[PDB]
């Protein structure tokens, strides 16, 4: 068997627009992502797919059945997002704060007890009741919570994102405007200051680099606001460093817990020897950037004390590779291997792709976490792993083979705390909607009732013993191939 | 949920040839299929795979842990065969027993105890002791035990498949030789006179239509002796009829627990409308003609009481249906469906196809069920179904949904006392070799250890609670397509 | 035999932006297309495919070995694109002409002797020399020429496409300027002006409807200036409109000569029988909303006395179907059929699809054919029909297939005066750039030599008899799809 | 362009059974082959397809539009066969020759002047006649002659194919009988005498490896008897040694033309360069042991005079090539590649594979050239070479590859004298029937007309220019592998 420390955390992870609505009474139509998925002009160009997040499996009413169904599968940890859209659906600038602000950098923002207050005055009650019912329920089971403060939905009154994808952008603007950053301190203070006594460790938010990447880079993935502009991306980046900085000040000047990040990894592979370098650069500029801004103060070529030092763990996000390859003194990333494969594919390297063209590579993690860990000995937490998976074909073969990369990462020094699985249940996939299905369990959108995969009591093996048992080793292996689809060659 | 009745078996069908070698002290090479699959031109010739049984899942040796998974898996039936050809690996011509044989005609055989005592002279003892050893470990774990006495090969001294291929058919002939019906007599009393206490059930032979079908007319099956011979395999086929009849008397003069028989099945579907008449032909020449004549007493043409009503329960094998379309007054098979289909393959009807080439279609389980228990209402045992899946990729939705459709079976009347999956692990799949993988457990046929697929986690929430449970239901569906390989168009 | 008439024209279409540059001094860096191609943000959004004109078949300076080519395959007529970016790479606003412009619509322009003289001055006399020389070297083979005046590019001083991608619509903004038909007037007359005697019809433009719609509307396909933006495409559509008309009247000033429009079609066929009435709106949306304004003049509820009669031929494009589904009142193309295929896949009705995704579907063409000689009795000429298809493999059959159906169409009346293929050789397809490769010639794009596809030598043989000759007649058939990729189920 | 000698022949290949019948008056009833494809339990059991070569294409009567074709296509030679079974459908043996047999061994053969008219009285007029008939009209179109004696089928007098499958080896055995030899050195003489005025050179016999392999050796390819015994094999080997040498010398008694044998050939390639000599001892056992006693005497490690010499030429007929590893001291031919591919699949080595699971390998056929020619020096023809390809897919490519490997040879050194495709038109393929198209002509098999694939377009430029033009050169190279279909992997 690959046994676990008695300590460690097997559980999921879930976000708030993808998960919640469903259910009557749920719908919130006041985020930024929810005008851009019901925009017609952006379903009609098949930027987003046409599902409704409205029509999702219904976690803000039917959460109890969600952590039954955790607990029966032996989970003891869950990374679960609140909506900033839910609990300020209306504009929170006018409460002032104490911040300095020179130009584009915010360098402290100070949220008093009166402002505490005077946001408490403007919150959605329903909205942060409701949020301590579902997670005092967690808790309830034997679930440890880690609270993620952000996971891409703004409120419409920070950014209409149809607005920016027309060019209007002195409409609100999301991370284009240093506002939001401001906006955010006074967000993620107002959280903690009201849920701490829930909280294991926070997050301030998850996968920063989708937001700007996608959002202003590659806007053929359909995430809002669509508004192609590199230069954007950039301000994108800095004001999302900034808002994590001042984000953990906020909140730790309410509660000592634990407050991190979580970002999104992929290993960046050498296509061969030669690529080595290309590869490094390729770490660096999609990942190393971020950190060393967050963690040692470096932004921009400058060192800021006020980023230096604003991180305590490190939530890796991991799915599959990038490969990389040399392309003069830049990089440039492979087609056919890693997130750029045929769905239902299979890679050069004879790796079967998900229902995502993601290509199965379980090597990955163990070296996402050792370079994390070698650069900045920060604790880490797997805080998601997983796989668009209709069938439950690849999946099985999956979650072994990640979690056993987990362990070989423990066993060779690094210290990770857990391993959260996305997801429990399938959800509302962002541009893709429904049709890219990631969970244990599998939704009916019609009945919005449960279903167990065999994936599910695989995983129910794995947490309950803490171990990959002897009876599910076997599946630390590639999926074999003939079964599955070849794609094209 | 769908649950079963409490006293409902569920549980595993396994041969001994398949699954028996592979431990130190276990080969036996006194069968007509040990050295069917060792001859050089054979292997030459891609009629038998290449690998040999010697090299298999150790049963033998490894029983214990086998019943240890079973009995983890909570399973409480099994289904397993001996084999002749260890039990009596030299001939018991000798033995004098009292049988009326007019010409082609075995018309009763009786084995005195004279008789028994001489064949218990000539038994090697090892086998039958270690028989007995096995099955007792079986029976402490609560597991029920059919015991089936023919699964295919037959002592050397019997047939010599090699000299009847070759067409020396003076050479020992097998099924071609009424001697054969006597001596199987001789076996069958011999072994329920040794073994009975620890047996449930008996069935006197599995798949018999396999034997003479693929042994004489479906040459390139590789099947022993693969001696094309349509006339064979209606002698053949007779003398099965006559070797089941006489086997029946046989057990029944020493014990009145339940005797019947196993046979390979398909649900023979009409390919339109027009086609219903060829099916029900098709069904006949196919089915009925064995059972009319075990049951009714009916054989080409004459009515035999000394085959009436040797049948006290019907096993029933299922994997697929086979699509018919009417030819004149004749009938074919339509290739693409089926068993015929491509392996890893789509037929035309969407449904997926196995490692085998086999369609997935659970509704024909029901059809075979229904249409045995309307003709001849005998208690019926799904004593094979499974899919050769080599990754697990279908297995979970084949055994929920075949499942599903005895439970239909059973509400709308049909007497089926249990399921029996084909099987707990993977075994040597006859001219197939190893490469085809039944298994509910994996075997490393290096190590001999068993793996638990996730198909065996979804089958012990079955048989611990009798039940296809609400998490599990939804496996009662068509596996998606998109994922799998399309096979050729 | 399938017999076409004496005077039946068999040739090829081609685009200026496509095929003109790969030869030294060619390069013609100032149309939009051109920016548009090279802006890095596309290239790195993966908009634009990151191939460059630039490093095209280089028909500017190769003319005569197209030339060559299409004179030994018999060929008879070519519609051939001139690049207005070509031949006034600086504004023509300054040059005078008598406009009736109110608001949205321009009513008429009359362009002056004085005005042409003007122009002339202006022009770049390289180009429209080169122009001449190529043109004249085609007539000399025994070609017949059709000129067309617009494929896509404007010049870049009518528009910024980066500009107008980043919202910036005061840019200079094509055609959601009305300046841009006044310009496009005084273009037209310019060409006419120059090059009549080389002429034997005209067609003021290629595509109108891609240039809206995907430019504005379906901006995932990566045409400028990608700005998302429904009335912006309902604006340029009329516009466009508008164009043509002003078009027509300036070169009938000159010219007594046919002038027609080119347009991209679709069969749209009903998914089921209940979508018939759907597949009319579909129609009448995409294709009849244009030729009423400029055959009719009747345009978004008005009758136009200024747009009426302003069509003398029409020009089919032709490559596949789409599939339409009511959807309410509404409609919706359903996928997995005509352009909404997977590359190399095949469709649900058993039709292969090309290297695009585009289904195979001849039959479209009749009912294209049919449907707007029905409407209007305007002459047709197919002036584009060809396949992606960078083996050959369903190109044969695509060829004979599609001019088999044009001949069902002249059986039935209709009067279609040829066929024109794309195309002679591979070009830079767009966004798409090279790989997708549509010639009967391949092109090598490092040596710019021409080759062969067998498909050129079954033209050939089509072109010189005027026939699908008894020989070749088998080709209209459906590509048999064992062979081929099957996609995804 | 690759040019060839003025005098190199560009030509096809055609056996009688494969092509003669169809039309009314052809049926030949009276061969091994016409039996074993009618024989019930074949049919039934999947040896043969069901197809039967009385359906076929026809040349029997209609060769001239055969013939019409070929000289359209500018083809300047055929090897085509004739049948034994036709003109001898009574026994020869009664017929006295002067032949020294001691016991296994044929050491001569003389047939006399007398003997050649006892057999002309005992000839099939109407066979012979038309023979005459067909090649003369061969002939008149400038088409060379090369007649080749045998291509499997024989007398049914002189093989009872069913009697021996079934194992009464006394029944007429085929080349398991040494008197087979003698009448086949009659009959050799007697066509000889008759046609030789016809014939340019002359072939005893194609592939007879194949007949001794497939016959009794690899019976799973439904191959008559299909008698699996491998010392069969090695007597029916050395009896068409004998057979070759026999026939050589009674032809060269009646004239001084080129006597040459046909044979199928594989590239043997290794795996890796560790298989290097088992690659060598692969070629020797399937390639030299054959052509080392017909050319060197040598046969079963002794010398015969009497075979020694008995070659003036070598057919080369060559399809793809076979990977060989080592397995101990011996060797095993790779799954996956060569002639053990997927029917429309790809090697390991990304060459797609042909309907028949045939790898594209053109390299193999110079290789082969070559090592005959370093071996032998005698004079080489290529005889066969062609693709299973129902959508001439691949087989443009796979002509001009092939030629241009011929090409090469000759630039090399080797003397090749001709290229001969097989096969003009789709025929029966033997136990594949008629699903196997190899033809440059399509087939249609219920009308018997023949039609031209755009291969055939490639080989009339080819032929008529004696060259690979430069318009075509390109398709030397490997198909495009992402429209084809990818198999499984
Ligand atoms: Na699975
Ligand atoms: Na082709």
């Amino acid at each position: 068997a690959v046994t676990f420390p008695k300590d460690f955390l097997f559980g999921w992870s879930q976000a708030g627009f993808q998960s919640e609505m469903g259910t009557p009474g749920s719908e919130d139509p006041n985020s930024d992502w929810y005008a851009w998925v019901h925009d017609r002009e952006n379903i009609a160009a098949g930027l987003v797919s046409g599902d409704f997040p409205e029509n999702g499996p219904g976690y803000w009413g039917n959460y109890r059945k969600f952590h039954d169904a955790a607990q029966a599968m032996g989970l003891t940890a869950a990374r679960i997002g609140v909506e900033w859209s839910r609990i300020f659906p209306r504009p929170t600038f006018d409460v002032k704060v104490d911040a300095e602000v020179k130009g584009d950098d915010v360098l402290s923002v100070y949220v008093s007890e009166g402002a505490l207050e005077q946001l408490d005055k403007m919150a959605n009650r329903d909205a942060i009741n409701h949020y301590r019912e579902m997670f005092s329920d967690l808790r309830s089971r034997g679930i440890t919570f880690i609270l993620n403060l952000y996971h891409w939905p703004l409120p419409l009154w920070l950014h209409d994102p149809i607005a920016i994808r027309r060019g209007n952008l002195s409409a609100p603007s999301g991370w284009l405007d240093v506002r939001t950053v401001i906006e955010f301190a006074k967000f993620s203070a107002y959280v903690a200051w009201k849920l701490d006594d829930l909280v294991y460790m926070y997050s301030t938010m998850n996968e920063p680099n989708v937001v700007w990447g996608l959002g202003y880079a590659a806007v053929k993935s359909g995430f809002p606001p669509g508004y192609l502009c590199l230069e954007c991306a950039g301000r994108a980046m800095k004001n999302l460093v900034q808002a994590h900085a001042r984000a953990y000040d906020a909140v730790k000047a309410i509660t000592k817990k634990p407050v991190g990040v979580i970002y999104a990894n992929s290993d960046f592979t050498p296509l061969t020897d030669a690529d080595r370098e290309a590869a490094e650069r390729a770490k660096f500029d999609n990942r190393w950037a971020f950190f060393d801004a967050v963690v040692r103060g470096q932004l921009g070529g400058s060192t800021r004390d006020d980023l230096k030092g604003r991180l305590d763990w490190i939530g890796v996000n991991y799915y599959t590779r990038q490969v990389v390859r040399a392309r003069g003194s830049g990089y440039e990333i492979v087609p056919g291997y890693g997130h750029g494969c045929e769905p239902n594919g299979v890679s050069p390297a004879g790796r079967p792709c998900s229902d995502f063209g993601w290509e199965f590579y379980p090597e990955g993690l163990y070296n996402v976490l050792k370079e994390y860990w070698d650069r900045y000995h920060l604790p880490l937490l797997v805080t998601e792993n997983g796989i668009a998976d209709e069938g439950d074909y690849q999946r099985p073969y999956y979650l072994v083979s990640h979690v056993y990369q987990v362990h070989r990462a423990l066993q060779d020094g690094v210290n990770v705390i857990g391993y959260l699985h996305w997801s429990l249940a399938d959800n509302y996939e962002w541009a893709s909607g429904f049709s890219k299905r990631f969970g244990l369990l599998m939704v009916d959108y019609s009945t919005k009732r449960l279903h167990w995969r065999p994936s599910a009591f695989i995983y129910r093996e794995i947490a309950k013993s803490r171990a990959i048992t002897d009876e599910i080793e076997h599946l630390n292996s590639v999926p074999p191939l003939r079964g599955l689809s070849p794609g094209h060659r």
